[PDB]
């Protein structure tokens, strides 16, 4: 259940993800349903993830509704992010539903809108990725964002919510890869004990 480097599967009925290019460690530790504790150390790029990777061959709407209940105890030292993320495919895109961070709030763009949602306001941010590490192999993709205004570690993320403001904005999405509780490291360390998180798809948990 003990991982420290890159390696995807499935525990507990969540797919997991250990993701980190070279330099600096990380462990992950599976734990519960969609449980995971995280440990960093001056890594380059880190992330640690468990939700649901799907087959390719439907759209977030024919997935259906897609909310996450989750509760972390997020404790970064620097460059970090508690989030949902995931991709889609044709066209590849990496996206981030960003509830917290370390020192610096991103993505550093400017806003395209902004959305309100599950008791808060996110920014909407669209970036783009040169041939850079995917789920694809080097590739060139955009990446979309909504960031919370201010930081939260507990709650519920409506997730198809940000998706229709991204499509409404304009920021196209492809067929779905993955949606996922996620923590991110960024040149830091720090750590997390992701102590809840469950996926609700159409109103059904995860299993
Ligand atoms: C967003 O997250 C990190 C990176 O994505 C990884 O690409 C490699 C793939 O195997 C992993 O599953 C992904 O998490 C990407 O370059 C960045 F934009």
């Amino acid at each position: 259940q003990i991982v420290t480097d890159n390696s995807i599967g499935n525990h507990d009925g969540y797919d997991y993800e250990f993701w980190k290019d070279s330099g600096g460690s990380g462990t992950m530790i599976l734990n519960h349903g969609g449980t995971f504790s995280a440990q960093w150390n001056n890594v380059n790029n880190i992330l640690f993830r468990k939700g649901k990777k799907f087959n390719e061959t439907q759209t977030h709407q024919q997935v259906g509704n897609m909310s996450i209940n989750y509760g972390a105890n997020f404790q970064p030292n620097g460059n970090a992010y508690l989030c949902v993320y995931g991709w889609t495919v044709d066209p590849l895109v990496e996206y981030y539903i960003v509830d917290s961070w370390g020192n610096w709030r991103p993505p550093g763009a400017t806003p395209k809108g902004t959305i309100t949602v599950d008791g808060g306001t996110y920014d909407i941010y669209e970036t783009l990725r040169v041939n850079q590490p995917s789920i694809k192999g080097i590739a060139t993709f955009k990446q979309y964002w909504s960031v919370r205004r201010s930081k939260r570690t507990s709650g519920t993320i409506s997730v198809s919510n940000h998706f229709r403001a991204w499509e409404n904005l304009g920021m196209n999405m492809g067929k779905m890869y993955e949606v996922a509780l996620t923590v991110e490291g960024y040149q830091s360390s720090g750590s997390a004990n992701v102590y809840s998180n469950t996926l609700r798809i159409n109103g059904n948990p995860l299993s």
